[PDB]
Formats: structure tokens, sequence, C-alpha cells
């Protein structure tokens, strides 16, 4: 069980072995309550099991994308901050810690993709996607390219696709309409078409993945890449002279990257919910607290307005927050399995010419809107089985059972 | 171990508790060698397990369709009948008991579908499929139908489909070419088209299954049906005065039903292979032997020429044998799973209008030729998962990996 009259906190070692602990000591000095920071292996996988039995930590620190499942299982306590504390943090950050219109965590830090550029090759990076083709033709004459980033993962390609109207699941009044999918609207098609045209006119290659793009940028072969703050320290050691800025606009509208929010959740089984609220609101989420943590390991852009104004004096942190403000918060709902599955396939097919942009995104619309996570797992399981089979496996099947038609086709490529 | 100096025989109870035993007694009377006829449950599943460890019976009686798998596992001894003994049996029966051009069993009896007709409704049954629509129009005026049989199972529909051309797997020596499938030739398409047209002009219902057909014929509601010797006794107890005759021709060519051949295999681990050969050749496969068995439970049409001529005095048995001669021996290989799956689906889709005959049989060709039993099981598993799901599940997926394209589609009908 969880012991009364103390605080046990779980956070990943990569957020700082000393920082949060120092805030803990300050809390203990004022209140006499002992704060203990632990870093157990796979704590994101451990917490849901331990907490389901009424054990585990009082507080858990993790990216908001796991907090949806925890909230669904009734493992997180509903938090009760007043409009005053809430005004101290950026309004959007609160959207990452709402589940069925209920606040279930405190937002700490904000993370998102920015345009990373090589200042020696390109002192003035382009404001628009539209002017990249021209820039690439010019750079190709010097044996360089304009832009390389991961085309294989939707996380990276979505910002362009979403610029003119694309969305995953409609977010309005603190609620996700899981039936309102925005994968095959005019805007989605316009964006993916521009991406495919970049590949057709050989400004980009559909094969380019994360590691290939990182190699290219860090060797000074490409003037720009699209990546997050996790990629900065590799560039630092590379001694490429880099800047981080706002993502290019498409059709006059900003690229909309998905936003991840490091959050602090209170265990529903914790007998110390009031101590947790006191610690998180009045010791951690202050200039003094976030400074203690940041001095240990930098948080990047933070939810707390007062301290973000300080950190944003680093223009790379300012870039991260601007791109996050203009982006969309990544849905923490089960249907994102279907979204990722659908869109990953759709962009690989559109980039390879296997499907037209229209065909690809129409299919992805259907999949994202109508495939449960278990259905995705079943379909993928079948696909793996067949694809990994060495024999000449071919299928041309159409079966209709119980008012439902299922087709399966397996054949070599053309 | 299998005991030397005596015979243990396994056969299903339904082939007679006394008949084969009687031939065993005669063998014992002449030779002094004890023959024991046993009837264990699921002996077709038991034999492969026990014989793999060098145990089980000296001789096993079963349909040849399981003898392919036994022969593959090296569980059946090569039999050594001379050309003289082989000429005593119908040539085509030998093809059912060959594996890699090696004889692995003695053929006993032959079974196949025939045209069963109600003599009071139809004293003169039709020689051709072509004349059935007109015959139905006439019988419909008297509140009756011409023909009802199981359309759900390919066992029953294939005879018409294969009439003009079409085969499951190609066979040479005792070998079936698993890549050479004959499902989507013009002959198969012409036959399935005639079946679909019967359904379209409402001479038959696409829903009609085994029990529905049996009910209809045994209640005198339909003049004809297509069925095997297993179905005869239920008609005997029914009000219906029936005959069994040759199946109708399509485009002047006989319907080609699949043939099942009850066969006698000698266990490869038997120390009594010579006693077994003596018993099977010179006691069982004789007029006297097959008589002892038949008087217990009928064998139907038999492989032995001399005794088939006697049994064929019954026109129903004559019919079974003629439709077997004109049919094709059922392949005894594991790929028949893929064949049945492909063709079951193809005929349901063609009969229901989901697919054209052409598309249905082209698809069935691909499936039968290139779906392992593993692949069929994986596909089928997914399909059940999805179809049974209450939510509004829809999929429009095309993925390509490692030079292979996979499509999956789920939508309402």
């Amino acid at each position: 069980k969880i012991e009364e009259g103390k605080l046990v906190i779980w956070i990943n070692g990569d957020k700082g072995y000393n920082g949060l602990a120092e805030v803990g000591k300050k809390f203990e000095k004022d209140t006499g309550i002992k704060v203990t920071v632990e870093h157990p292996d796979k704590l994101e996988e451990k917490f849901p099991q331990v907490a389901a039995t009424g054990d585990g930590p009082d507080i858990i620190f993790w990216a908001h994308d796991r907090f949806g499942g925890y909230a669904q299982s009734g493992l997180l306590a509903e938090i009760t901050p007043d409009k005053a504390f809430q005004d101290k943090l950026y309004p959007f950050t609160w959207d990452a810690v709402r589940y069925n219109g209920k606040l279930i965590a405190y937002p700490i830090a904000v993370e998102a993709l920015s345009l990373i550029y090589n200042k020696d090759l390109l002192p003035n990076p382009p404001k628009t996607w539209e002017e990249i083709p021209a820039l690439d033709k010019e750079l190709k004459a010097k044996g360089k390219s304009a832009l390389m980033f991961n085309l294989q993962e939707p996380y990276f390609t979505w910002p362009l696709i979403a610029a003119d109207g694309g969305y995953a699941f409609k977010y309005e009044n603190g609620k996700y309409d899981i039936k309102d999918v925005g994968v095959d609207n005019a805007g989605a098609k316009a964006g993916l078409t521009f991406l495919v045209d970049l590949i057709k006119n050989k400004h980009m290659n559909a094969d380019t993945d994360y590691s290939i793009a990182e190699a290219a940028f860090n060797k000074g072969e490409t003037a720009m890449t699209i990546n997050g703050p996790w990629a900065w320290s590799n560039i630092d050691t590379s001694k490429v002279n880099y800047g981080v800025t706002v993502l290019p606009t498409f059709k006059g509208q900003p690229s909309k990257p998905f936003v991840g929010v490091l959050s602090a959740g209170i265990n529903a089984a914790s007998p110390n919910k009031e101590l947790a609220k006191e610690f998180l609101e009045n010791y951690l989420l202050t200039d003094e607290g976030l400074e203690a943590v940041n001095k240990d390991k930098p948080l990047g852009a933070v939810a707390l307005k007062s301290y973000e104004e300080e950190l944003a004096k680093d223009p790379r942190i300012a870039a991260t927050m601007e791109n996050a403000d203009k982006g969309e918060i990544m849905p923490n709902i089960p249907q994102m399995s279907a979204f990722w599955y659908a869109v990953r396939t759709a962009v690989i097919n559109a980039a390879s010419g296997r499907q037209t942009v229209d065909e690809a995104l129409a299919a992805a619309q259907t999949n994202a809107a109508h495939m449960s996570a278990v259905v995705v797992d079943a379909v993928e399981h079948l696909v793996r089985g067949i694809v990994d089979n060495p024999d000449d496996v071919r299928v041309d099947l159409i079966t209709s059972r119980r008012g439902r038609t299922v087709e399966v086709h397996v054949h070599p490529d053309d």
C-alpha cells in the first residue's frame, strides 16, 4: 500500500537525478513531509499494474500520451487547481491533461518539432514550404540539398499535411469527437500533394528516414531538417553551426506539429492527494522550483508562463514553444493506434506512387475512423504472417458473412 | 509390438460387426491363423500415432483419402499383387491406392454421387442438365420442383462444374502436382454459369443445403436430388418410390463426381505382410469374401469385377459404379483443404451475385494453388474476428513489404 504522511515520486532518470529531489528538500524544510524521488525501470509499464492494486507512487511524471490510458482505468486522481493557478500555465497545456472533460494531471514541459537549419549554408532559412524547391535547385549546384527529414513516420510529415486543414480527431470545448476524422479533407490532400511533388521533382527521396536525415544534416550535406529538442546535443558535438526556428508555412498557414507535454499525475490510490497538490502547485510549478530542476537537466519549453519567458531567451526554446502553440496537442485516446497505422501506410503509398494522394488519404480516413486498436492488431498480425512467409503465398478472397464483406488480396508487387 | 503368427484388422463399425469377421473365421478355418477384427473409436486418427511407433493393426480399412498421408509418413507397406490379380479389379480403382507410383493398399469398394429421382413424379428422369429448366416449369404448375441438392458444399456442385472441363489437381503415377490446378478453365466457368442461371431463373434457391434438399425429396416436394448411397435408407423409410441413375450430362459430357474408394492398407511395421496379402487377395477380394461382408452391411459398388456384376443387378449400385467410372478419384493430398475452401467461397459468391462466375473461379484458382493450410487458417481466423465484431468495423488497407503486396478490406454488404 502507499504510506500516509510522505510523498513518493516516480520520474525517469533522464529528467534529473538531483533537480526534483532539491524541490523535495525545500518542501520537507517548510512542511516536515519527506519527498522521495525513485527511477524504477519501465515505470510507465510498472505504474498501471501497481496502481490498479492501490500501490505505486503518490506522483508519476510522464508524457501525457500515457495518461489517457491511466485516466481511463481510474488510476489518476482528478486535480482541483483554481483558475488562478491555471492562468499561471499556458491555456493549451491544460488540453493535454484533460480526459473526458476532467483535469487528471499538472502540465510541466512542452515539446515539439521545429525547423533546424545550418547557418553557414543558409543564414536566412525560408518562411514558406513553397520556396524550398527553388532553394534546393540552387543548393544542388553547390552539391547540397535544401531539406532532409524522416518521411517514413507520420509524426514528422503530419505538420505539413495539417497546415491547410488536416486533423486527426476534432478537438473542441475540451472534448475529442472520435467520429470527426480530418485525414481526407482538401487541406490534408493539398499538404500531402506538396510533399509528394517534393519527391517527384527530386527535392526529396521517399526513402529518407530519421537516421539518414540526421547523418545528412550533421555532416553539412543538407541545409535544413525537421526534428525535436532530443536531436540538439548530437548537432552540438557535430560542430555544424545550427539555428532552430518556426516551421515553414504552407498556403500562408503554419505547419502544425503534434505536441508532447511532460505531466505530473496524482495516484487515485494515494492517501496524500493534498500534500501532492501543495508540492506540485506551490513548490515545483514556480520559477524557484522549475529552476532547481532545469539547473540539473534542461526541461526545454515549460508550461509555466513566468519561467518560459526566462527560458525563451534561448531562441531554440522560443522556437519549440511557438511551433507547439501553433501545433496540435497529440490526442491521448485509444483511436490514435488507428490514426498512426492508417497515415503511416497512406504517406508511404503516396510517396512511392502505389496510391494517388486521394486514394491513400480516403483509405486512411476510413481506417482512422473505424479501426479499433484490437482490429489494427488483428490486421497487422495477418499481414506479418503473410509478408514474412518465404513460400509463393497468393490470395484473392471475398467472403460476406453476417451483413459484413471481407476481402483479402496477396500478390507480388507492380 | 504387433504380434507375429496372427492378424489384427481395424475397420469402422459401420462396415459391419460380423461381415469381415466371417471372412476372418474362414481364413482361420483354412490356415489355423487367428484373425481379430477390431473397431476402435477414431481409428483413422489412432492408426497414424500407433503405427509411427511400430504398433497398431496388421491391416487398416478406410477411404483412400487418408492413405496418402499414411503413405507419406511411410506407415503403409508396398503391396505386391501380380498383373493377374490387378486385372480382377477395375483399372481406375488402382489409381486411388498409388503413392509416388507405388501401390500402398487394395481397393475394396467405390462410392460416388448419383441422380436420385421420384418415379411417381418423374418415371423418365432427364439425361441432360439442359432439359431441367423446362422440366421445372412443368412440375412448378403441379406445385413441385425438378431438382434440389446441397449448393453450399463443393462436393455436390463440382460434378456439373467439371463436366465440360475442370479438375482439382493433376495426377500422374501416384502423384498429384500441387501447382497444376484446373479450377478456372472455360469448362468450369460454363458449368458454374449453368448452375448460377438455374438460381437466377428460380429453378433452384442459392440457400438450398443438404438437410433442405433431403427434406424436399423425402416429402415428395422435388422430383430429383443428387446424393450418395449413405442417403438411400432414409428414402426407403420415406413415402417415396425412388430410382438411382446416371447423373445428367452437360454439353453432351457426363457429370464428374469425386470418387471415394474404401481400401485395405498393410501396416509397414506388420511382421505378417504375407499373411495379410493371402487374406486380402484370396479370401476377402473374392465373390465369397465380399458376399460375407455385403450381407452384413452393403459395400455399394465394389472394385472386384466378378462381384460388381452381381451387385449391379441392383440398378442403384449399377448407377453408383457408372457415375464413379465417369467421375474423378478424390485427391488424397493435404492441399484438398485449399481446394474446398477456394471453391466453396467461389460458388457461394457466384450463386449470391457477389462475384461474376469468371472473377469467382479466377480467384478460386489463385487460392487453391497458392494458399497453404496455415495461410487459410490465418485468413479465416481474421475473418471470424472481424465478422463477429458488433461495432461498425471498416478497413481499406493496401501495404507492400519485402516484394509482397497485401490488401485487406472490411465494409457492409
